[PDB]
Parts: C-alpha cells; sequence; structure tokens
C-alpha cells in the first residue's frame, strides 16, 4: 500500500508513534517518507546481504526474520514479510524497539541525513489529527 501522507500521520499516531521517545509525528513521517516514500512493499538489499523492509525500511540484520541473513537476529520477533503489510502495526511495534536501542531515530541513516534538525512540522502541516 502507498500512503498518502496525512493518511500515514494519522495511523502513525493512532498506533502511538506521535512523540514516542520524544520524537514528534513530523519526524516519523519525515523518515517514512525518505525510506519508503509511504510504500509498504519497499524493499532495499544492503551491501551485508541484509535486507530492509517497509516504510521505515526495517533491516534484517537485528529487527526480523527473512531467513537469509546470516548470523543476523530478530529481535522484534517477526518474520520480515509483516512489515510489507498495508496494516503497519508491526513496523510500528517494531520501529519502537529500534527507536529505544539507544541511538533514537539516528538508527535510521536518513532520518539523521534528511530530516533531524529540518523543520519536521511541516511534513503533518494541513493533516486533520
Ligand atoms: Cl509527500
Ligand atoms: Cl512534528
Ligand atoms: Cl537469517
Ligand atoms: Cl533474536
Ligand atoms: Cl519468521
Ligand atoms: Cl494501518
Ligand atoms: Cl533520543
Ligand atoms: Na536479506
Ligand atoms: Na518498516
Ligand atoms: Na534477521
Amino acid at each position: 500500500k502507498v500512503f498518502g501522507r496525512c493518511e500515514l500521520a494519522a495511523a502513525m499516531k493512532r498506533h502511538g508513534l506521535d512523540n514516542y521517545r520524544g520524537y514528534s509525528l513530523g519526524n516519523w513521517v519525515c523518515a517514512a517518507k525518505f525510506e519508503s516514500n509511504f510504500n509498504t512493499q519497499a524493499t532495499n538489499r544492503n551491501t551485508d546481504g541484509s535486507t530492509d523492509y517497509g516504510i521505515l525500511q526495517i533491516n534484517s540484520r537485528w529487527w526480523c526474520n527473512d531467513g537469509r541473513t546470516p548470523g543476523s537476529r530478530n529481535l522484534c520477533n517477526i518474520p520480515c514479510s509483516a512489515l510489507l503489510s498495508s496494516d503497519i502495526t508491526a513496523s510500528v511495534n517494531c520501529a519502537k524497539k529500534i527507536v529505544s536501542d539507544g541511538n533514537g531515530m539516528n538508527a535510521w541513516v536518513a532520518w539523521r541525513n534528511r530530516c533531524k534538525g529540518t523543520d519536521v512540522q511541516a511534513w503533518i502541516r494541513g493533516c486533520r489529527l
């Protein structure tokens, strides 16, 4: 599923992501924009053989199981396929564990390089929330 900007902000907010670990809604929507262009089906193979999945491009090296990332963990206890669902519940739940890991949203390199320190409220501007 490809979410609309306001549609995804509402869904993230309904699943408790708004201000989770102190990160306002616009941070999450910005990160989703750059990671997947709001497409729950997004996948990207990494140099190390791991793969990133879903709206927030969650990586199989630590977070989910795909059966093909040697020596990896599955910290969210989910098959990576769950992160591709139209229903963002698994992506959000897992993102909560990742953002809680110590480096906050810096875990998402694209958030650090494209969202961090920018006017992230623009991502939720005009949305009924
Ligand atoms: Cl947009
Ligand atoms: Cl915001
Ligand atoms: Cl594996
Ligand atoms: Cl594990
Ligand atoms: Cl699995
Ligand atoms: Cl949803
Ligand atoms: Cl933090
Ligand atoms: Na992989
Ligand atoms: Na994701
Ligand atoms: Na894994």
